[PDB]
């Protein structure tokens, strides 16, 4: 019924889709800029800094606050005398709440932290939104029971998400650069020193994001 602006036969993920939610924290640490001592300007994240930051708070907690990257990683794990951060305000905005949801349900951390798992974790959560009745939810998902025991079965067949994103997993992780072979989240996990963020990514001519947005219009 939603269909992604960008690409316009593709379908929009849920809003709850975890991708989609990895895709909005790594666009919002992107640009996430810190200066400390001997520092004549303000830097970007680095990949490995936001991947550490990830792993270390965004699954750990529902909500990133400044302080807690201030204090719990750029203290505790880079060993900075002290930090000035820019382009977040007081908490960060993005949030893995399906992360969260669905460890508490599942309590296996290793399977949710597995990205090989993506396409189960993308079913479950798209068939939590288009259906709410219990038994067209657990025809859905009983093909997954060799993965999950009745006990987790139960409570997910109660579980309900509700809203549709903006954006298609083919754009934000299918579609790949012809020079690099990177998809846009690619891009946001890692973009050397630019960091060029969503909206930089999709109006950049030295990339051809925006050349395969176009050929995909009308």
């Amino acid at each position: 019924s939603n269909f992604d602006k960008n690409l316009p036969n593709e379908k929009v993920l849920p809003k709850h889709s975890l991708l989609y939610e990895y895709f909005t924290v790594y666009n919002e640490l992107t640009k996430v800029k810190y200066v400390t001592e001997g520092m004549r300007k303000p830097a970007f994240l680095s990949g490995e800094q936001k991947k550490a930051i990830v792993d270390l708070l965004f699954k750990t907690n529902r909500k990133v606050t400044v302080k807690q990257l201030k204090e719990d990683y750029f203290k505790k794990i880079e060993c900075f005398d002290s930090v000035e951060i820019s382009g977040v305000e007081d908490r960060f905005n993005a949030s893995l709440g399906t992360y969260h949801d669905l460890l508490k349900i599942i309590k296996d951390k290793d399977f949710l932290d597995n990205e090989e798992n993506e396409d189960i974790l993308e079913d479950i959560v798209l068939t939590l939104t288009l259906f709410e009745d219990r038994e067209m939810i657990e025809e859905r998902l009983k093909t997954y029971a060799h993965l999950f025991d009745d006990k987790v079965m139960k409570q997910l067949k109660r579980r309900r998400y509700t809203g549709w994103g903006r954006l298609s997993r083919k754009l934000i992780n299918g579609i790949r650069d012809k020079q690099s072979g990177k998809t846009i989240l690619d891009f946001l996990k890692s973009d050397g020193f630019a960091n060029r963020n969503f909206m930089q990514l999709i109006h950049d001519d030295s990339l051809t994001f925006k050349e395969d947005i176009q050929k995909a219009q009308v």
